[PDB]
């Protein structure tokens, strides 16, 4: 049964709740972003309204094959009425097309649902700054003080330098980047751009990217592998056995792979900086793990929440155990007591 944290009080609106069958009472299913835990259940045989961003719209139409009539795309930063309730979509700073939703209830209650987000100070000068938010449905993926990681800009700077050095030392080296969903496109586009290449990828991954409204994208990507010295692979395939395999397939055009695995947090964040990173090396294949996050660090989350000063916080991540639930409530109480709300 659909959990209470996927339902919006006093509306017939649900958020990211496509895997339960029909939810009784629901006039409208919101989708925050095209990631599979959130969309799970959507297919060509959905005949209820889905509201989402334009980009998420393109992905539902072309990858899942949902029929045009059930997809309602909304623009961002625009007051819109949806079944007689004012709503706003705001950039979540997560993956392409990912949004937060502002709900203005008839009773006067204002509710913010973050979907998945990476909190940023630029959000403090958006439409959010204009009025009080009473209820916050919060992405708590990294709600614990151990979770630190660098800025996205720091990580891209590292990647660009690594790749450029290695290719300028050895012009027959190949850069591979791992992938499994949308998200983190800056990693491979930054590398490609320093190296004067397009990025080469399978037909399914090329199709996924052509839905994202990226500017000049036709100049940045291709399905012709041979012509490209930055390649995308399934993240499953980023290991020595699978890379070796792939190094064969190129047919004596490259002698060395330099690969990146953009991970979330890993326990080596607790003891090592970004300037001091090292790969695993089995011959001519090296594999970097780089902690490029599209979720809030603990301190980023804490700051956005202490600015917002919400009357109530409902977690949407790590809610399946009583220990996580209890631990999270503790942080919300400290935050509130520190900040005086
Ligand atoms: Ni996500």
């Amino acid at each position: 049964t659909c959990p209470f944290y996927k339902k919006i009080p006093g509306t017939g609106f649900t958020v990211d709740a496509f895997q339960y069958g029909v939810v009784e009472g629901c006039t409208a299913y919101f989708l925050t972003h095209f990631h599979s835990d959130h969309y799970a259940g959507l297919s060509k045989h959905f005949t209820f309204p889905v509201y989402c961003s334009e980009i998420t719209g393109n992905l539902l139409k072309n990858k899942l094959h949902v029929q045009e009539q059930y997809i309602h795309p909304l623009p961002l930063d625009t007051e819109c009425i949806v079944n007689g309730v004012k709503v706003v979509l705001l950039d979540a700073n997560h993956c392409p097309g990912a949004v937060m939703i502002l709900f203005y209830l008839p009773n006067g209650t204002v509710i913010l649902h973050t979907g998945d987000f990476r909190a940023d100070p630029s959000m403090e000068r958006s439409l959010l700054a204009d009025q009080k938010v009473h209820m916050l449905y919060l992405d708590t993926t990294y709600c614990s003080p151990e979770y630190t990681f660098p800025s996205q800009q720091e990580v891209i700077r590292f990647a660009i330098n690594t790749a450029f050095e290695a290719v300028t030392l050895n012009p027959h080296a190949l850069v591979v980047c791992g992938t499994y969903s949308i998200g983190k496109e800056k990693v491979f586009l930054a590398i490609a751009d320093v190296l004067g290449s397009k990025v080469g990828m399978s037909q399914e991954k090329y199709k996924t990217l052509q839905c994202l409204n990226i500017p000049e994208i036709n100049s940045l990507i291709t399905t012709d592998m041979c012509s490209s010295l930055v390649h995308l692979l399934p993240m499953m395939q980023i290991n020595f056995k699978g890379l070796q395999s792939h190094l064969k397939k190129c047919g004596g055009k490259y002698n060395q792979i330099l690969a990146f695995r953009p991970t979330g947090w890993t326990h080596s964040n607790k003891f090592t900086r970004i300037a001091d990173v090292i790969p695993q090396t089995k011959g001519n294949i090296s594999i970097y793990g780089i902690p490029y996050s599209e979720h809030s660090s603990y301190l980023e989350m804490k700051r956005f929440v202490q600015w917002l000063k919400p009357q109530k916080i409902i977690p949407t991540v790590n809610v399946g155990t009583w220990k996580s639930r209890s631990t999270m409530e503790k942080y919300f109480r400290e935050w509130k007591l520190e900040a005086g709300y």
